[PDB]
Parts: structure tokens; sequence; C-alpha cells
């Protein structure tokens, strides 16, 4: 029933980067095609794009987006989707099984990512292409003209450099199912000899190296450290991927979820700390947790599609309807990101648009709306711009099915010192008994107290209404801050 | 003196696959161009193909042909092959040291497979190229319509995909002599990630994994065995590669070297078991004999060519004349791999026209005549479908120069329950003294009794006609009885 | 003061192979572009070629050319350098931050070098590119016709074949400043298969395996083992590189570095002739010295250029001045390169126009002038054709800085049979005391002392003049030569 924080502003973690709450659009399913771009629909705009859609990207605020994969990476010719429209072939996109027709490509998606005030975080294909052609992708995008691919470009039809700054190099590919597979110092001789040819081409870019597919491979987290030891020094990020499922319906235990991604994090810093030695380097390898989200809800209608009816065109994959559960555990996941700040400096809700993900437009024209986890997400993006304060927190705990020693209340708080407010972000994990929680502001009067909350935890929303959406109302006035929060809540609470 | 053998049905081996009576065709010397394609020419039908060859081809019963290489598949591109033939390139190609015109690729190719009533096994270039090229390759023959590369065949005038069903990742590349030689570490991940991606364009293909370009490669076999270990769950088939020669004419020596065939077969079933169980794995890998003949005859006529005469279109490249003990050994091979048909599914005579071949055109434009090795070849593939009866066989015995207690008498029993028939295949390699057969059969009326004999060993045959050729020869209760002809082969049938 | 050698006639080393005497013109800075190559110039021919920096080349006597890198052929698509010139396009030069216009490329510079009466010798690209590349190429320059690319080159307007005589497979690429970076077994591989398919092509071709890019990486001369080790059946030279400086101003440690030469070519031989026992090989591998000079003025004025001034063509890269300090380090080289006559069969003065070169052009187009190390090289290559007889001297030795017991007089002696003379090459590398050389020739008349000295050892050449000069100044009676040596100078004596 008591659960309580100190809350001191001069025990910070670090500052947020913005890139943190970044998205990712793959070339995947209905997420461009009767996604974002349709263009004879009647909600389009000049260029085929949904306005709709524009709106609710805008409503997240999201700074960066990855593209264009993702597994659809490692077998794509980035010059299929440049140039007139009616020359761009249509190929095969063996990771999805479908038919890619190139109507989208790089230059209509920079236009995209502008209309949404977004900036575009490349993927180069590593798998079945190399050196030389990331090379030639980055100068198309980067060199200012006079040259091949620059000039180019200009004659595309965009005179100005597309100037991308972040660079992922390649995608995970230490899985078989993964066109393009490599082994650990495959991958990593081909991203060292990239990323060293990349920067002498433009040497303000950053580049990511990729990590595991996951930390259940029997390669993480070696694939990690051998990567970074052959690139060192011409890398700035190693990214994380993660996703969890609710398919054991144990809500107890779905929601402890979040101190193993913790433990992942902590332990790919550890892995980066430890090559940071080996190369006796002053550089910090920082963490760009570009793949990240809730997904199991359409695993068996995706793998009918794949492979009962193959090659289509943007078929309906990934179309997770998410739950009010699963929101909380999106939520706990952004506190965890923000609570390790000081080296996550990017990551990417994935994905954006249908395919797993906040907004859902119907298909074949429909109306988009917005999905549960929408919510927690705009709530961290809007009021998690600030600083970090170290959590120290004793709240009680609870065993669930397979956790021991869970925390029954996760919380961060955020000081926007910059124009005086302080956000907490509080997740009741316990989804019997409400929790009252109280802060000691060591330091600076209660703003609002938004809530996100339902009985029916298995509740979901709908292109015929939103069952979970903020509701700013609930129950501090002293030094002391007074917030009770329900069980299975989040909630923030502003102080300013 | 005489010899006995027990067959019966109830005692099985394998199905025979038909796919180990298929054959093989390079772009190598005079086997396409002043071949099989002769564009011109008064015997050639529209597309330019000589029908005496397609019809000799019907006669073999060849159901799957390799193609294009072979040696010359590692540095081939083949888009050199397809669309507009004016727009075609003239390449060097630095396996035969020849220049490759080109008119001939993969649609002209698959037309004439139609004709002979074949099926293409098609191999990609892992020499020089690699996955991306092979996705093309495999895009372009198989997949219906609607993407870049199946449409460009299409619009080279192919609406309906070849829809290939056999594919060979590149070609042996062990050796020093080779473009784009690998280790087999290079080869295994090449493999691994061409068989990968290929699978996923088609899934209904079938792969072939390349093993030693021959058993007496240092690296034989643990190249094979590091492939499959890397490639496993994504190929079908591993390749074995064999042939023979008498270099040194001891023509009973030479008769003995099927007993070699076997045990390398033996070896590379060894192999494939062994990375079985290394895998955990409930798949077996199936054996592709895709090169076998004899080998021998053309060798210093070759290395004159090669390196004096460079850069021709069609020389006369590996233009073996085949004569009558070529002929008994390509029928004990046979005779070997229909004894190892319960792992061995695919196997091509190497190869088919004009090229260490059994059907031959002489130089500049006109012949067409069978090699003594045409036969032996002709009737397996003719009388050896249906089920191989294991051999319950006590023979006679004697030694050679290199060889001991190499059986006189060799055979197998094959029989087609469609129709009743057992069809027994046997060569006599004792070169002296002849030998009778006592076959127990436990059945189960004699039809006929094939034989191909000749007193000369060493003769030939010719444009000018043939000298070995078939001919008829000489079973009561349950015992049939065949005297066997010293140095013969022998196809005696039952009904 | 005295310092003595015997010269017989059969105490021979072996005969000088003429290509000792090449150089190398890489698409670095003005080399090309504003140096031998100016098309509107008063002092060039129709073909663009200055007349002037043709006529000193031929002075001197250059058999052949390395070209076209050097780095820059690490990442040199060819294919940009041919045809029609309105159709080749302008490339990023990573390696020295330039744009590369490519109006000179291989047939423009097959051109040249017929009007210099020298050949190429050609590198391909092994660094973004590889075996059927060079296959293309070696087929376009050496075959006759009736393929694809033979066909092509004489489509472009050049009927008969270049006829390449020999090819290095790359260039260096185990620094981590080079694009297409290779760890040694990566190299020795690629050059093991390029070769093998070149060697199939075309079997009159030589070939050269490429070497350490100093002797100061950690990898050599490891490296030169590997590859000899994949590639010895095909190859037939490998290549050392070699720079001196004189950043520490130690005038009399400077000319002592031909020792440390000598060290390295024995390096070099002892790791062919390991590899040789190995492989059971009756051919010996024998050195192409494909890159040596004096380099370190330029270096502050060069970095500053990138990247502070990137994406220019023809930028004033690497335009040391020397003096005449310099000039005695290139004598005291090129002794040291004929006293190993007997492996190294190929050597390049690095380079040829303006880059780091004997010949300069004044920027925007005029001047052609004599730098103080054209002379050396001059007398080296016009005298020095002959055999190379061993040197048996007794020389006082001093120390230097970093130096011990080095030799006061250099020496060495090529006898030409054909021509009757002998000529000895002599440098006294002590800057203070004068010595003699009397030179007990047991052979059997004199012809000549060319001398090149100066009091100011800084002394510069420029367009205004030369200040360094040879003069036929300086002053053998039955058979007993003896010439005096001054401090610091360099000497040609000729018998006959």
């Amino acid at each position: 029933k008591k659960a309580r924080m100190t809350v001191d502003k001069d025990y910070k973690i670090a500052e947020i980067d913005k890139r943190i709450y970044g998205s990712f659009v793959e070339h995947l399913g209905r997420a461009v095609y009767d996604g974002l771009y349709q263009p004879g629909n009647s909600k389009s705009d000049e260029d085929g794009f949904r306005k709709d859609v524009i709106e609710l990207v805008k409503e997240l605020n999201v700074p960066i987006i990855a593209y264009p994969g993702g597994n659809f990476v490692s077998n794509y010719f980035w010059e299929d989707g440049v140039g007139p429209v009616e020359d761009r072939p249509r190929r095969l996109d063996l990771a999805w099984k479908s038919i890619e027709p190139n109507q989208v490509g790089i230059n209509e998606f920079a236009k995209w990512c502008k209309k949404v005030n977004a900036e575009i975080m490349m993927a180069v294909n590593l798998g079945t292409r190399g050196i030389s052609d990331a090379c030639n992708l980055l100068e198309y995008c980067n060199h200012p003209g006079g040259s091949k691919y620059s000039d180019m470009r200009i004659k595309h039809g965009v005179k100005e450099p597309h100037n991308i700054k972040v660079w992922c190099l390649g995608n995970a590919m230490d899985g078989p199912w993964q066109v393009g597979h490599k082994t650990m110092d495959e991958y990593g001789r081909i991203a060292e000899e990239t990323a060293r040819a990349m920067k002498m081409i433009d040497p303000s870019i950053e580049l990511v190296a990729c990590g595991s597919s996951s930390k259940d491979m029997p390669t993480f987290p070696q694939w990690e450290a051998t990567v970074l030891d052959y690139a060192y020094d011409y890398v700035d990020y190693i990214s994380l991927h993660q996703y969890y499922g609710n398919k054991e319906n144990d809500t107890a235990d779905f929601l402890a979820k979040s101190d193993d991604l913790d433990d992942f994090i902590r332990s790919v810093i550890a892995t980066c700390d430890y090559i940071k030695a080996k190369k006796r380097s002053k550089k910090d390898i920082y963490l760009s947790f570009d793949e990240w989200n809730v997904w199991y809800h359409s695993n068996n209608e995706d793998a009918n599609i794949m492979q009962n009816e193959p090659w289509r065109i943007a078929p309906p994959l990934l179309e997770d309807i998410y739950t009010f559960e699963d929101a909380l555990l999106v939520g706990l996941m952004l506190i965890t990101l923000m609570k390790h700040a000081d080296r996550i400096k990017i990551a990417c809700l994935a994905q954006l648009i249908n395919v797993i993900a906040p907004i859902v437009t119907e298909r074949n024209g429909g109306a988009a709306w917005r999905q549960t986890i929408f919510y927690p997400f705009m709530h961290a993006s809007k009021y998690g711009r600030g600083i970090v304060l170290q959590p120290v927190i004793n709240s009680p705990l609870h065993d669930t099915s397979k956790h021991e020693d869970v925390t029954d209340i996760e919380s961060v708080a955020i000081y926007n010192e910059e124009k005086e407010e302080v956000t907490i972000f509080a997740v009741n994990r316990n989804i019997h008994e409400d929790i009252v929680l109280v802060s000691d502001v060591r330091g600076m009067r209660l703003l609002e107290h938004i809530v996100l909350e339902h009985q029916d935890l298995k509740i979901r929303n709908s292109v015929n209404g939103e069952e979970v959406y903020p509701k700013n109302s609930d129950k501090f006035d002293d030094g002391i801050l007074t917030s009770m929060l329900r069980r299975a809540s989040w909630n923030v609470i502003r102080i300013g």
C-alpha cells in the first residue's frame, strides 16, 4: 500500500537525447502502401500522403525515423526507388515474401519525413551489397553536387542534399531467416570497411553498427563485442532489438518483463565498456535502441500469408491490435529507457504506421486511428524532454509467474530546468491493489495528474472509438508530493 | 567356370530414381556450336537444331540435363545469353581458352530440352558471381511474372516460366586450374547463403552442393564434410565426379576400376552420414553423380589446342573416340550406379554431344553417329526403370595388376512391376575365360537376351559405321541359365 | 681522408634491369591536371600534353611508369575514364579528398606514355572491386579483338591493344587510412585468385603482389610472407615502399638513412626466400621497388587542404620543393638500389610530375623546371645501364645521432661491356670532412667526373633558375683511378 521515492535534482542520470522518441518505417506490409502513402485517397495530399496520418505522427513528435528496414534492407537496391517513377522496377522482397513496387523510395520518403517534422536514420544494404554501394548512396544523399551520384540526385528533382545525419551499417544479420546472413567476424569486417569509407565521403555523419537480432541468439553478446572490436573507431552506436509478448496470458509476469529489458541494456553497455578498455579509447559507444515494442498478437495470421498467399503487394502483415495492458508494458519500457538515458541516445518504436504500430489506417483507404500504445508514447515524448533524476525508490515487491522480487512501482522523474517543471512518469504494475506513491521533492507546485487506466486489461481501441485515452484528473501542496496510482495504471504527474 | 545368383522380388534395394539416366552439356568445344546447334544446316530445324542429334538423344531417354557447366559456369554471365541475339556479346571463356558467341543461352537451351523430352539442371556462377546473381537467374527462370527479371524473360519471348527443378550451387572450385577457386570454408559459406536466399524465392526447387572436383584431391572428403556442415538444412544433394582412362593399356585392370567407383560412392555416403549425426538431422543427403564417364583419349590433342590455338570458337576439345572396352567399363559404371540407387538419385553421363560423348557429329556441319558407349547407356535407361533387387551373387574372382579379388561377374536385377518384367544387367569382366550364370529366380518366362561383344577390345565406331552395337543371343523353372561371353555386356529379360 | 675500393669486372652482382629507372604517376594533385595534361596551353600539343614536360621525362630515360595509383586505384572505376569524354562522370576521390574529372584515363595516358618512350605498369582496383573487373580491364588492354572488352577498346578508337606487360594486384591496403583496407589473409586470397584468372587471359603478363605500405606497419613482413604464400605461383614480384624525411633537421643522420633502405631490401629478400623454401619452388620472387623518394616538406600544407578545402579538382598536394641534401639522399638511395640489382628488377621514383617530383610546372599553366633531385636520377638512369660489380670498399665510418658506424663514402661501379666504359657512382655523406677516391681498377683511361655540390645544403631550385645542376667540374694513371670527393657531394666518375 505504501511506496516511497526521494527525488533529488542534484542527483541526475543524464540529459535526454530527443532522438530516444524515434520510430521506424519498414517497406513491410501496409506501412507504406495503403499506409502513409495512398495516392488516390481523398484524405491524401499533393504527393499522395495521407494528411490524417501526418497529423497523428506530428502528435507523437518523433524527431528521427529509421528507414527502410529492417530485414527488407538486406536485399534492397536503393536505385530501384529513385528516378522517374515509370522506370522504377518491381522486385521480390524476400524477407516478407512480397512484391515491392518501389513507388515510394528515398526522395518520396524524405519529403514525408519533412511533413512529419522528422529526420531519416538511413540503413544501407550490407546483406547482398557492400562498400561501394553504401558510398554511392551516401554521396547521392549528402554530397552537394558536382559528382556522379550527387548530380544524379539533383537530376531526380532534389537540388539540395538530404544530409542524412545517422546511418545504420546494414541490419542485424545473425539469423537464418535473413538474406545475407553473416558470421560475427564477416559482419565485423564489412561494417568496419563501410564505415571507414563512408566517413571519408562525409565525416560529420554518425554510424550505427548492428547488434544481435535479439538477446536470445546464441551469438549475443559476442556478436556485439566482435563488431565493435573491428569497427570501434568508425562507429558511434550499437543497436539493441527487443520485443515482448503476452502469449502466456499472464498479465502479472508480462509487466515484469521491463526488468529483463533493464538487464539487457546493462549487459550491452558492459560489452561496450569491455571493448573500450581493449582499445584504450576515450570514446563511449552509445546505445541505439532502434527496434522495440510489444509484438505477439498477429503472429499466426502472418505465417499464413507467408507462405500461402505470397508475392502480394502490401499484404496486411504484423497487424497487432493492442490492448490496454500492452500500453502499460510500453510505458514501462519507456521508463526503463529514460532511466538509461546516459547511454541510450537513439531509440525507435517499431513500428510507426500499421505494422505493430500506434497508428493504424483501415484497409483499402480506411480511416486512421490511435491504438492504446499511442498514448504512453505521446506522453513520454511530450513531457520527457529534460534531465533524468536518479530513481531512489523503495516500493513493495511481489513475485510473479517466472519473475522474482518484482518492483510494484516503476518510476522516473524528468526535470526540465529549462522552463521550470518536473514530470514524474509512474506505473503501478500490481494488477490487484492500488498503491499510494508520494515524492520527497527535495528541491523546487502540483500541475496536473494525467492517468491511463481501465478495468478491462484486454480492452482495445479501434476505428470505432478509443477505450484507452488520457484522462487528466486524479487526486500534494507542501514539499512532499502525495499521489495514489490505481492498480495497472500509467500516470504523468507534473510539478512546476 | 560358373557363377551363381539369387534374385527375389521381396528383397528390394530401392526404386531407381529416373534421374540417374541424365546427362550433361557444357559450353565446351563442339557440344553446342558445330554440335547440337548448326543453324544454317540442311539437317537442322528452324531453331537450328540438328534433328539427327535430337533423335539420337531421345533414343537415350535422358530425363535431365546439366547445363551449362562444368568449369564454364564459374565465370559465365547469364545475361550475355538471353535477349536480342544481335545484342549479345562475345566473351572470353577462360576455362577452355575459347571464344563464346552466346548464340545459345537459357531460352535456346530450354527450347532444345523440350525437343528431347528432358529437364534442365541449372548451374549458377559462384566462381566470380554470388547470391544476388543466382537470385536474378532463379527469378528469371522460375518466377511467373510481375517482377523485374520474370517480366524480362517474358519480354524476351518466354511467357511461361521454365520452372527449373534442380540447381547446382556453382561448380567444383577446389582446383588450381579453375577460375573462382575457393577454400572449403569459402565455398561452404557461399553455398549456404545462396541456398538460403534461393529457397526464399522458390521453395520448391532442390539444390545441389558441389563436392570435390575428384576423389584424388587432397581435400577430399573434408570439402564435402565442410560444405554439408554449413549448408545442410538448405541443400538436397552432394555431387560426385569420376572419370577413368586406360593410358596404361591394361584392359583387365581397367575393367576392375568399377570397384573404385563403388568405394568412392560409399566414402561419400559415410561423409553424409557423419555430418547427419553431427546435425542430429532426420534428413539424408542424396548423391548426384553429375560427372561420370571414361575420359583419356583426347588429352594430348586438347593440350595442343591449349596452348597453341587459343580463342577459337568451337575448337574440337575432348573428342574421345571410344573403344569396345570403354563401353564395357561404362556398363560396369552404370551397374554400380544402379546398385546405389538408395542414395544416388541424379547422375549425368558427361557429356552428351561430341564432348567425351556417346553422340558425335563430324567436324564442320555433318555426320551424327553412335559411339561404343552409346549402347550400354541406352539399354540401362530403357530396361533399368523399376526397383533394384539386391544382387545375391557368388561369382569367381581374379587379381589384376593393381586390383585384388575382382568379381569376374557383376550384375543387378531391375523389376518393373508395371510390366511384370525383370531385366538383368551383367558384364563378364573376365577378359579371358567365359562364364555361365545360374540365377535362382524365386519369382516368377524369357523374352530376349541382348549382348554387346567383340573380338578386339580396341575396336571403335565411326561415321562410316558401327562396329559395336547390340545383337541377340542364346529359363524353364526356378532357375535361368545364361552363359556370358568373356568381356561382354548383357541385357537379359523375363516376362 | 682516405677510403678505398677495388673494382674487379668479374666480382659481379648482376646485370641492371632498366626498369629500375621507372616512375609513377597517380591521379593525385597536379600530376595530371595542371601538370602533364593541360589542354589549351600554348606549350601543349594538339592532344593537350605539355611538350616541355614530355621533354624533361625523355631526359630521365624512364622505361616504365606506374599508373594510376597508389591509393587512388583502390576506389577507381576504370570504365569512368574511357569512351567519349562527355559521357565520363566526375567521381569522389576518397584517398585525396578531390574530385576526379576523368578527362585523362588509360587511353590518354597510354598515348602520353608513347610520347615519352615508356610503358605503363598498370594497377587494378582490388580495394572496392575484384577478380572480374581485373579480367575485364586486362582483356580491354591486351586482347586483340573479337570479344566484348577488346571490341570496346577498338570502338573507343584504339585499334591495337596496349599490350601492357606488368600489372599490380591492387595497392597496399594494410593502412587504416586506405579505402578497401584488408587483412593480410584477405589480400593474399584475392591477389591469388586475381592473378590466377589474369594469367588465363594473357599468360605473358607479369604480376606484382603488393607488399606492406611501409616497413613500419606492425604487419610487416608477415603481410609479404602471407601474400606470397597464397599467390607464389602466379606472381613475379613483391613491392616495397620507402620514403625518408629530415624533419629532425639532422643532415648527418639524414644521409645515413640509406643504410636503413639497405636493411629493408634485405628483409624483403629474406622473406621471399623463406617462402621459396616453403613452396619448394625453383622460382625466385623479384623485387618491385615501386614507391621511393624523399618526402616531408609539404606535409603541413597538405593536411590543411583536407579537410579545409576538400573536393577541389587538382589541388596542389604534395608539392615538396627539394633541397640539395634531399638530392644526396636520392643519390644514396639510387646507389643502394643498384647494389641490389640481382633481386630488384623494377623501381619507381614516386612521383614523376609535380607530386613529390623531379619535374615541376608552376600552378595555372606554365613553367617546367628541374628540382634538385632531377639530376642524380638523370645521371643514374644514363650511365647506370650495364653490370653491377661488387664494391669491396674500406671507408672511414662516423656515427650520427641515431646511427652507428655509418660509411662515409657510399660507392658502386656499373660496367657496360658494350660501350667499353665503366661508371662509378659515389656520395661523400660526411658533410664536414673531404675524402678521396682512388679505386684500384683491376680492369682496365679517364673520361669524365660530373659532380653535384653546393655551399648551402638547403638550397632549392625554382622556375627562376637551377641553383643545383651537374657541372663537368672536378678532376687514373695506369690502372689505378684516383678522384677526390668533396663533403656532401654526388660524383659520377667514368673510365673508358
